């Protein structure tokens, strides 16, 4: 219903990878906070009008580093990010754009759409 329903989007994908090799409840406190970290990032930076306006700023990438929303999420779900990064696709993108979220996996992979409208 918004700029958050694209955020769980993203959330729904990016946790998906998580569970089952990290705790149950520990794994939904880490959405949780990810969820919070992304809406007041995004906050100001989210222009539907220019869709793309903002987007490298929205973008959360896991590289050979991690984006700290990302490593915030990890510590404060008491979660080794160690560990949160080996159960996620490497060179990960996700762009969270009004009417689109996609993400893209490993340096040449194609970009794949989760949402769009
Ligand atoms: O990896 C990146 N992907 C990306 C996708 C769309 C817009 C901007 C970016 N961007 C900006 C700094 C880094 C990145």
């Amino acid at each position: 219903h918004h700029m958050q329903l694209e955020i769980q989007v993203a959330l729904n994908f990016i946790i998906s990878y998580l569970y089952n090799k990290l705790p149950r409840r520990r794994v939904n406190i880490f959405g949780e906070e990810l969820e919070r970290l992304l809406k007041k990032k995004y906050e100001g930076h989210w222009y539907p009008e220019k869709p793309y306006k903002g987007s490298g700023f929205r973008c959360i990438h896991i590289g050979e580093k991690v984006d700290p929303v990302i490593e915030q999420a990890s510590k404060e779900s008491g979660l080794d990010i160690d560990d949160v990064r080996g159960n996620l696709p490497q060179d990960l993108s996700v762009w969270i754009d009004p009417f689109e979220v996609s993400y893209q996996i490993g340096e040449k992979g194609p970009v794949k759409v989760l949402y769009v409208d």
